[PDB]
């Protein structure tokens, strides 16, 4: 059992750890690290708007959290320089805050004592990239300390455009991604850097930036100037969908693209990727442990362009790619 | 004045009711029809969730209504058949039940006394189908005697597609439309037709059908076969956004592709499309007269791939396009 | 292992089967009615926008649906008279479609071929009406026979009142309901009986009538014309909270008030009854299965005035004393 | 016309500058103070999630916002120590950053050359406290220089307590609000000092404490100790209601209940109270411009005991509360 930190226990932070409980045999959370006192993070780790309330007890006190008898260290250090995670016997930890997503900000877990950090979201500087199940295999122990598992956006649209490239050719694709409110929005209209993620987020559908398609490339170099697109925040507290339209040489049918997706999307990938021709809304995906569920019902062709639409659980699904990576990176030399 | 009546006294029914109020010289609703009583009809004309409280007052008993003192007729009926338009001298009636799209159906208003009909909504069988701004000069007075006035999406996209295909040449677009839950959805989950609109409409995202993609061919012939699409209806209860991605063989920067609009968004023109660079959100479009506000921050090019988006208040917008057209319609020959 | 049909498979119908397949050794429901297909059925069980995906596989053929392998009989039958319990040797039905409320009704299901039935809601001309945990002890096997469930409401509320009043004496109580919005309510303004249901249910808040305070009465006589009150429906989907507001002679304290209602909620009424210091909000009781969690921290006291707040998820909640009644009715003679 | 000045141009200061232009003919805000800059302020005073887009132009510079051709002075001062008022010959300060509720530090701006402050929340230590329509003709223009408009829960059940207490006697109450969410409310699960506030506000009702209640003695003495409450926030975007269950002495009756509001919300004070017989919802008492809307049909009497309900646009209702206020005081010496 690889023995665990989180630096950030939020949103992310926190579905992490559930998915640590609920899914794997070989990982062991040991200590978190976060601003806020014991009794508020507790009562976020057992209640929760979205997933519901926690299987296990929930104990705190002055300088830990103890969940089912099993006594997790936290700590408040707003400056990762002044932890020590090699006290802990820490050998990973899973840096999401948010605000560590330079990779040589990030390095400094190492300096506290660990052996290898993992980014929940895009990095700068990362040794390197990765959506589990496109360009996992390339992982190198050796050299692969400080690593992304980039945006959930990014772990959605990934698998479904390697597997569209590979048999049709992508030449050029632009994205919609329409994607429930994150907490860095305003409830009320407020300011924000950012005019739209500005307004009142539960009433609106507001227009966004993302990365997420340049991002690809990063995990599949072959898609490079080939992609790019945005978000439609829109009310719902979680689940989201990809929509991609591109164009492709090749002459194709709906029942072409959607024959290609199914024939992938088994054995281990198809655990990352998933293949559906059922009713779905965003209610039914949430909770799902795929990283992309693909709508087959959604393609729509017409001449030589294409729209495949992929949905995504923008919470949970990230995070149990993220534990796939874990997994792996644990699974490995350390 | 021309004289108007209204079957079908719904969301379109009600915001055309408005949009007269606030926005013409020269019509007047004398009557309309629907399924209930004038106590249940008063009170969801007096107090709207989107549109807000009624400027003026409103008074009802067994037959009729009165809104600033003038006397609507009300009636109850089911069938259109049993409907007498000519009582009160009504020239053109808004069909807005969404139960008459067949034209075949909705001539019985002629018949009922009625000289046009306009079906606020995609039709079948129609004599024809208007998104004003786009192809409303082919009205023909004498022939066009029931006609369409197409789905809020195909009001939002033609005036887009018109400009830019002009310009650039679409080869072939695929559109989303994000748009407003709406009546026929379901509160919670329930039976319906369409399994997914079966599901709890303000906690979803629900993708569905639409045909307002290929609708466009009716209004711009040379884009048939070349346009298609589907919605995603969300959790807000008006405002919507059409976003189209297409190719074209021009070669396309996203100023250019923004030239276009702004460059054509103008005149009477300009009054069905918007141009905008403002930071527009769902709510800012809300109670909007254009049938389509383009968003050029959301313009985007790859390739020769392009994405383009534009809102529209799918009740308020659309009802605007369709109160332009009964304009149209009432500016000429009613025989 | 007693076997249970469901007549009417909506919310509460599919909460029903869902808390037999989590909760129960010794039921099997066998049979279902509605008014819909195989296929729209077999969906709706499978997905749910509050429950989340079913566990078990299911499958459909133009008769039954299959869930974990088990055949379930399907019936598309408005009128139960059509129907026939005793072909599938059913004993107890609930009569969940909200259409059978009079037992006069409902007692069909017995000639159609059931022992016994159970409404899922407030009824009129029942042989008895139960808050389980509060007065299930008066069952008797031989003269009750069609039997309702009263309301979520009355479920939440009852076990609180029961608990207060025994310690200090209700003069008299007023409540107000703040309830999750619910089916009857429309989607967007349109026509309904309540000219305030009528309205926008997922923006408003929405008063309408309960009769949850008087049907106390019901469970517990002692409380006759003693309880009124009435309910704002909210927007959220499922978590609801009864307000309490009553006097007392007695002279009492917030210590003292919560000191009872925790000194009760224990055993088997515990299950029944929750006692709460957490710090509560809706999604936090989604899925519990009390009928009643009582928040320590909300209550208030004025002179002889005091307030009192208590949880319930009118789904699950309500459904999981349904069960426990279910359970009691199935634990005794079925003749 | 007497010029006027906002610190804090907020939700509710932006509802008092659009409140000023559609209701006002003697009053004029001439200078804002804010912590962000004139193109963010300039973007929410123009669109709004709630009120709409904005009658009038709005342009803007690097210090300054124009409306209507009409040039508002900007600032951005954290410290209203920082600001001249006397520059700009204003007689009003309304102070509505929330952060100066204590009339010790709301002084400042009479330091910094104003000659009346407002303040548009419960304060401490003000020279008074006011529900125009209840104990307005107390106002004292020699000495009631720094004063508190209330809040908006005490300004919808004051005017209907009086008038209850007034013919009926209330022994004692409790009340409960059903509140429109407010912009201190979390959007995702996230750390509040209140652990309840703290929980995502658009999919949750969620309990929390106001002294709204308490603070009705302020306006009615004869009232002190008899009445508590707390709130339900729940997911409207604006509009609220009272609910208020008291015991009396009398013996009444629904419709004798009634009568008593109905009789009294007439004239100058039926422009703060409301009698409807109307089938109303939230979305009905939205930009209305009473501070209390008191709903006849929802009125329960059971023994001695008594359920009264009343309207409120929490935004709305109370700034026009504070209008009437503002202008009262703009009508006397100064
Ligand atoms: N949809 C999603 O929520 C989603 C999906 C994929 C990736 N991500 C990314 O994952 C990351 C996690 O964000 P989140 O949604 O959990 O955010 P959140 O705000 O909900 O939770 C993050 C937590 O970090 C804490 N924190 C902030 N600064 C800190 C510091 N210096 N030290 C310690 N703790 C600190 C906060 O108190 C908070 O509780 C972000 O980079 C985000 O972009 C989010
Ligand atoms: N976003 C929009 O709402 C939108 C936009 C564009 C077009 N439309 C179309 O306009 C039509 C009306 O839509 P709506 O949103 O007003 O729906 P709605 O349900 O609000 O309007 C229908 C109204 O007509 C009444 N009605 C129903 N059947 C009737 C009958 N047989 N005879 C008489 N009255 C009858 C109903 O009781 C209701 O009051 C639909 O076809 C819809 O697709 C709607
Ligand atoms: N919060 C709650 O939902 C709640 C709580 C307690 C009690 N109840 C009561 O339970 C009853 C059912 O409520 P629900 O929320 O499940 O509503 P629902 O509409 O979800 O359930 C009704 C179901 O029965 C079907 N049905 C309708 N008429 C029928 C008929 N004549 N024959 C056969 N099937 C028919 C409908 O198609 C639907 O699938 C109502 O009386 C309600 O007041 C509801
Ligand atoms: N329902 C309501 O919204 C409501 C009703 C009645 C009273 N109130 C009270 O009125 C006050 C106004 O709150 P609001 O809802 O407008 O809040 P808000 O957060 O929506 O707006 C307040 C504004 O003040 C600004 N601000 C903060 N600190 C500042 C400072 N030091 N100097 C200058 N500007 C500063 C912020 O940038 C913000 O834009 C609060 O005391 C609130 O409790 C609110």
């Amino acid at each position: 059992t690889i023995r665990v930190g989180i630096n950030g226990f939020g949103r992310i932070g926190r579905n992490f750890f559930r998915a640590v409980l609920e899914r794997s045999d070989d990982l062991e959370v040991v200590a978190v690290n976060d601003l806020t006192d014991n009794k508020t993070l507790s009562t976020l780790l057992k209640f929760d708007s979205i997933m519901g309330r926690l299987g296990q007890e929930v104990e705190y006190d002055d300088d830990s959290i103890t969940v089912g008898g099993k006594r997790i260290a936290v700590y408040a250090e707003r400056d990762p320089k002044n932890l020590d995670w090699a006290a802990h016997n820490v050998d990973i930890v899973i840096e999401s805050t948010g605000f560590f997503t330079d990779a040589n900000a990030a390095k400094a877990h190492i300096e506290a004592g660990a052996k290898k950090v993992i980014i929940s979201a895009p990095a700068s500087n990362e040794d390197a990239t990765f959506v589990y199940g496109v360009n996992h295999e390339s992982y190198d122990p050796e050299n692969h300390n400080v690593i992304s598992g980039a945006s959930c956006t990014t772990n959605c649209l990934a698998p479904m455009a390697k597997v569209l490239n590979d048999k049709f050719g992508i030449e050029n694709g632009l994205m919609t991604t329409v994607h429930a409110y994150t907490g860095d929005q305003r409830l009320h209209d407020a300011p924000h850097r950012d005019l739209r993620r500005a307004r009142a987020a539960a009433v609106n559908i507001v227009p966004t930036s993302t990365g997420a398609a340049k991002a690809v490339a990063l995990v599949l170099p072959e898609l490079k100037g080939k992609l790019d697109g945005y978000a439609l925040r829109v009310p719902v507290i979680t689940g989201s969908a990809t929509d991609l339209t591109f164009n492709t040489k090749s002459e194709v049918t709906v029942e072409s693209i959607n024959a290609a997706i199914k024939e992938a999307a088994v054995g281990e990938f198809g655990e990352t990727l998933a293949y559906s021709e059922e009713p779905l809304v965003s209610t039914d995906i949430v909770h799902d442990s795929h990283g992309s569920i693909f709508d087959a019902g959604l393609t729509k062709v017409s001449g030589n362009t294409v729209k495949v639409v992929s949905w995504y659980d923008n919470e949970w699904g990230y995070t149990c790619q993220l534990l796939r990576l874990t997994e792996l990176v644990a699974s490995k030399l350390l």
